[PDB]
């Protein structure tokens, strides 16, 4: 019910204050605080994002919510507590982790991502699916980024929320990320209402490229104008900012922004040049991709940009389309 949903949000917003105190003030939180600071998190940024620490006792969140009079079973349903399937006992889901609040589109805390700082597995532990936290709907940072997304008429999608935090701080405000999932149809529906322009900046490795191709193809199919920023090899935005600084980052992002078709064919370049079967198949694919582009202006430019990869004239490619 809406009443239960509200209680679950309250639980999240109240424990956040306790997590923040645990991280910033307590003895047990000291190592986690040092880890964040060495990773560039200022006290200001920690406070701004409301980042905290879940102690390792396994009953810190439990005892708090109990003391405040919350129903323990509801706290379990809210994804803050785990349940022993033997004695039906409850205990903290989040233990010895740095706690990053996950806010919904209206800016309410509806979940957490808990990162290890001692190399434990999994590296990041998220809230489970709950009535208020749904990964197919939530986009990290969307409530903060909405204003800039609208004014800049563009949304930038990154691979993870940590890259979002760093990018935002560096001056790139119109950024979001899913919580480790593939971009959903629901996400795309939300995004369309804000802008028709989406730029993908995933990590500069194979997995990143593959996800760029898969996500981009889907967005293109859905009628969005898709662009791609290609990071240096083995780098994510956080690593780029750490190495080159903020000004270098915001300049880089504004530099080589390529329409999806152009990015795609550049990836396939060698296979096309060497494998005639792939040449034919990818010429048909790229023709189809270009045909999906709603922007008459960008469509004509992509034809010009893609044609040389097949050693054909722009006119020949236009005819194939
Ligand atoms: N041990 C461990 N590592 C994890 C886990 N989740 C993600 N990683 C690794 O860390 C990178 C993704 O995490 P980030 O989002 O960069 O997190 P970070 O900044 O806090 O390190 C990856 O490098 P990558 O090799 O480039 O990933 P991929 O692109 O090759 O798949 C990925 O394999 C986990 O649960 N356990
Ligand atoms: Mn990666
Ligand atoms: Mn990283």
């Amino acid at each position: 019910s809406n009443a239960d949903d509200l209680q679950m949000i309250e639980m999240h917003e109240l424990i956040q204050e306790f997590y923040y105190y645990a991280l910033t003030k307590t003895v047990e939180g000291e190592q986690a605080l040092t880890y964040l600071q060495e990773r560039g998190f200022t006290d200001a940024l920690i406070k701004e994002r409301g980042i905290g620490f879940a102690p390792d006792s396994s009953h810190f969140c439990h005892d708090f919510l109990q003391k405040k009079g919350y129903d323990i079973e509801l706290a379990y349903e809210a994804g803050l507590l785990s349940r022993n399937e033997e004695n039906f006992s409850y205990y903290d889901r989040f233990r010895n982790r740095i706690m990053f609040p996950l806010k919904n589109a209206q800016g309410r805390i509806v979940g957490y991502s808990g990162r290890t700082y001692t190399g434990q597995e999994p590296k990041y532990l998220n809230s489970p699916e709950t009535p208020i936290f749904q990964k197919r709907k939530l986009l990290y940072n969307l409530d903060k980024a909405r204003k800039s997304i609208r004014k800049l008429d563009e949304i930038v999608l990154l691979e993870g929320f940590m890259d979002v935090i760093k990018s935002d701080t560096a001056g790139l405000k119109n950024v979001v990320a899913t919580m480790g999932t593939q971009l959903s149809d629901e996400h795309i529906t939300f995004i369309r209402k804000l802008t028709s322009n989406i730029t993908l900046m995933f990590d500069g490795d194979f997995a990143g490229s593959e996800a760029t191709l898969k996500t981009g193809q889907h967005l293109l199919q859905q009628g969005l104008n898709v662009f791609v920023i290609q990071l240096p090899s083995g780098m994510d935005p956080d690593e780029y900012i750490g190495k080159y600084g903020n000004d270098a980052f915001t300049t880089f992002v504004k530099n080589d922004k390529k329409s999806f078709a152009h990015y795609k064919v550049s990836i396939l370049k060698d296979e096309i040049a060497h494998n005639d079967l792939s040449y034919e198949r990818y010429l048909k694919e790229l023709s189809h991709d270009i045909s999906l582009m709603k922007s008459s202006i960008l469509q004509q430019k992509a034809i010009n940009d893609v044609a040389p990869f097949f050693n054909v004239s722009p006119e020949q490619l236009a005819n194939e389309i």
